[PDB]
């Protein structure tokens, strides 16, 4: 079973769950079935198909740490979610998404616009409202001054649910 591997850099957070399934809280925001195989149970270590056709894999895990750390903001599952596929220097050569010079001087190298292509659509189905123009500006700057993952919800009794 192929698999992405964990950076190790930050402390041991509880993280525990089944083979599968994002939290009640992720499910009230979108309830339109954004890649079901998040809500199937398969097997953490288990790549998926990203967006059907672009061929672009992601391990299970990772894309549950994404949502788990975005859960409530679209700009960070598009760091995290492009961060998970750019891991070595090929964004710290390259001017990020449309791949072109910031100088009269060859320094760069290819970029995989394939892999942006399906992050940036991914992440506006997570977000209808949510412009590339946020978007190629994001993937060019890839820097952050804060973790802001204390998203703190509760959402007492939204478990229940009207009858169809």
């Amino acid at each position: 079973l192929p698999e992405q591997v964990a950076p190790e850099s930050r402390n041991r957070i509880r993280v525990r769950q089944d083979l599968a399934s994002l939290p009640a809280e992720l499910i009230n925001q979108i309830g339109n079935r954004c890649h079901p195989k998040l809500y199937d149970e398969g097997d953490p270590s288990e790549k998926l198909e990203l967006v059907t056709g672009t061929n672009v894999y992601i391990t299970r895990a990772q894309l549950m740490n994404c949502h788990v750390s975005a859960g409530t903001r679209h700009k960070v599952l598009l760091r995290r979610l492009l961060a998970s596929f750019f891991d070595r220097n090929t964004l710290a050569n390259s001017c990020g998404t449309g791949i072109r010079s910031s100088t009269n001087d060859p320094r760069r190298k290819p970029l995989d616009s394939r892999v942006l292509h399906a992050v940036k659509y991914y992440c506006q189905n997570f977000a209808p409202n949510f412009k590339e123009s946020e978007m190629n500006a994001i993937a060019a700057d890839m820097c952050t001054n804060a973790r802001r993952v204390v998203r703190k919800s509760w959402m007492p009794k939204v478990k229940v649910l009207k009858a169809e």
